[PDB]
């Protein structure tokens, strides 16, 4: 059951996603080789990882994760891998993004809700994955001494905001910040300021 040359009218991210949602290894390590950028989302914004995340294609996930795929790649609605994880109640899949540079407080463009909100309480699984996730975010800020990892580049819009790159390494200093919910003061390089929680994770991306 190799990998063969598709039909010449078919369209190969179709075939892409169709293989990372029903588990066919191979064929997803063929076009990654062949596509220019295994995050390659289709009209609506799904990616390979999304599909093999629904699919619960554990070693699909692994092998897209390692090639470089985006874990924070939004979807129309603003779904990101770690949300599809969630609503699935994959506690496990959950991990490998959250340990390979998934955004915790991203929310979705809908109903505006973070991963942990997406967990689904009419699946199995759902007391594990959530508490999970609830303490991967209650960790930010306290965990590996307080640091967190940028996902992206940021540039302050006010002078008490601190601008930094992605992959950078920052240092919450004031978590639970009543004046700012969405965002916590932090230090850089010996600069504080405030920074947005959505654009950072508790490892770092895979370059």
């Amino acid at each position: 059951s190799p990998r063969k040359a598709r039909r010449a009218r078919l369209n190969p991210l179709v075939l892409l996603l169709d293989a990372a949602l029903t588990g066919e290894l191979e064929v997803v390590q063929q076009a990654v080789k062949e596509m220019n950028d295994p995050s390659q989302p289709n009209e609506e914004g799904i990616t390979a990882l999304h599909n093999a995340i629904c699919g619960a294609n554990y070693s699909i996930v692994d092998f897209l994760i390692t090639a470089g795929a985006n874990v924070n790649s939004p979807d129309s609605h603003g779904w990101t891998p770690l949300h599809c994880a969630a609503s699935c109640n994959d506690t496990v899949i959950c991990m490998a993004l959250v340990q390979h540079g998934a955004a915790i407080f991203a929310t979705t463009l809908s109903d505006g809700a973070t991963a942990f909100e997406k967990c689904d309480p009419y699946r199995e699984g759902y007391a594990d994955c959530a508490t999970y996730l609830a303490d991967v975010e209650q960790s930010m800020g306290l965990m590996n001494s307080g640091a967190v990892y940028a996902l992206w580049d940021y540039s302050a819009e006010f002078g008490d905001e601190l601008s930094f790159r992605e992959g950078e390494s920052v240092t919450v200093l004031r978590r639970d910040g009543p004046e700012e919910t969405d965002w916590w003061w932090a230090a850089l390089h010996g600069q504080e300021g405030y920074v947005p929680r959505n654009y950072f994770g508790l490892f770092p991306r895979v370059k």
